[PDB]
């Protein structure tokens, strides 16, 4: 008997590191703007498939962020641990939505962000130093990719870098959890310890966005102690784990394609725009694409009902070939204006100024100060996430010229 679906299983892993998965390909395919899907609990729901239409929904007020609602399209178990507490900016509507991210967007305007260009560098090349010194074979990801943006958001928040081994591994446990009760388990864990530094810092006022905001709103009563918790959680993992994996993809991508990654080394001219199509190519954030409908949206002749669950599929729409030409094909020559990586409208990405900083000097410290660097394995025997969280590899083992 058939086993053919009109909404097939969704999110699927990807078997490339930047390739979409064979069943996101069809996706992109097949004509429309809409598909259905079935999520990992039987309810189905709608994905958007194309470029245009991905940016006409993700700036229409009736899809809504609302992560709390019963509607909402989780896509693994794991994705309870945020349904429950109160809800960061991310998972908010206006007008709530803008009070609570403008208390954040000072540390991340382009001023602060060019003001942290010689700290950003004098991290990467920190965690350079101890990792050349000490020789291959390294894993790229506990030792360079992970550490770095760790400790830049940790400065910019005011969160003491010397727990690092306890929010890190809070973090990643989040990042990979599989279940409700471990993902939960962890939340609590940063929870937890974030709550302290809040009376740590009400005793004594302290740098960071964490100490403004514990200094100024919380003690106006204008942003809850559990929304401040929220709010500095999500930046504390975004800030980690989302460069963290750009940063793994990118070298593996890069290597793939060593004319493109030599004639990169050749004109550093070239980085800014080369960091954008690995924005776009590599869309680590495809699972962040949430809403549900509020009221009833015609799309091109299909209808989304209020209630229905919508995926904006950055992944997918970044590879819309009437948008980019030979979408599939890696050019970091190519204008990847207009890529859907960190979203569009009043949700896109906050640290995205930060995210391309990072890159930038991370891609041009490692053509300058290991220019033989390659896998130490075959890219076949490297472990992916699946697609239920943030794109990456668990481990990156690379070798240089010692
Ligand atoms: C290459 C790295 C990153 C990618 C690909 C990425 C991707 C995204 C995407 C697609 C969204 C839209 C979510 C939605 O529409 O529901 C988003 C939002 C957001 N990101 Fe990132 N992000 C990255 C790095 C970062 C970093 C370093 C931070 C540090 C704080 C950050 C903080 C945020 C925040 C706070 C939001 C919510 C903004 C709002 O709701 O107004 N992201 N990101
Ligand atoms: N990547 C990423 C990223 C995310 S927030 C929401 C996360 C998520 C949503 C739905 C299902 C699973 C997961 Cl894990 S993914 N982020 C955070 C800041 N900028 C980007
Ligand atoms: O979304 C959040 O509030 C926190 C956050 C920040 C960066 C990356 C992921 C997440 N959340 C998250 C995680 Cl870490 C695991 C499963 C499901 C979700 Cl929504």
């Amino acid at each position: 008997t058939p086993q053919t679906t009109d909404a097939p299983a969704f999110p699927s892993n990807r078997s490339c590191p930047y390739q979409l998965p064979d069943g996101y390909a069809q996706l992109r395919d097949t004509p429309g703007p809409l598909h259905r899907v079935t999520l990992y609990d039987g309810r189905q729901a709608w994905v958007v498939t194309k470029h245009e239409a991905a940016r006409k929904l993700l700036g229409d007020p009736r899809l809504s962020s609302n992560r709390t609602d019963d509607n909402f399209p989780a896509t693994s178990p794991a994705f309870e641990a945020v349904r429950e507490s109160p809800q960061a900016f991310i998972g908010l509507d206006p007008p709530e939505h803008g009070t609570r991210r403008r208390m954040t967007i000072s540390e991340f305007t382009v001023k602060r962000i060019k003001g942290m260009r010689p700290e950003v560098e004098e991290v990467v090349h920190g965690f350079l130093d101890e990792m050349l010194a000490a020789g291959p074979t390294a894993d790229l990801v506990s030792q360079f990719a992970l550490p770095v943006p760790s400790m830049v958001i940790c400065r910019l928040l005011g969160v003491p870098y010397a727990d690092h081994e306890f929010f890190q591994d809070a973090s990643k446990r989040l990042v990979q959890s599989t279940d409700a009760q471990s993902a939960l388990t962890a939340r609590n864990d940063l929870a937890g310890y974030l709550d302290g530094l809040i009376t740590q810092f009400q005793t004594e006022p302290g740098a960071g966005l964490v100490g403004a905001l514990v200094a100024d709103q919380l003690a106006n009563g204008e942003i809850d102690r559990e929304e401040l918790i929220s709010t500095a959680m999500l930046l504390l993992i975004a800030g980690h784990e989302t460069t963290a994996s750009m940063t793994s993809l990118s070298v593996i991508t890069l290597l793939d394609h060593p004319e493109q990654y030599a004639a990169l080394r050749a004109d550093r001219s070239l980085v800014p725009g080369a960091v954008e199509e690995l924005l776009r190519y590599l869309a680590i954030a495809d699972i962040a694409g949430g809403r549900v409908a509020t009221a009833d949206i015609e799309v091109e002749g299909q209808l989304i009902r209020a209630g229905e669950g919508v995926i904006v599929v950055n992944s997918i729409a970044n590879r819309d070939g009437t948008v980019y030409e030979d979408p599939d094909a890696l050019d970091i020559h190519r204008s990847a204006r207009h890529h859907l990586a960190f979203g569009f409208g009043v949700h896109q990405c906050l640290g995205q100024n930060l995210a391309r900083l990072e890159l930038e000097v991370i891609l041009n410290a490692l053509m300058d100060r290991v220019p033989t660097l390659r896998l130490a394995v075959p890219v076949e025997q490297l472990v992916l996430r699946p697609g239920t969280t943030i794109q990456g590899v668990n481990e990156l083992p690379v070798t240089w010229h010692h």
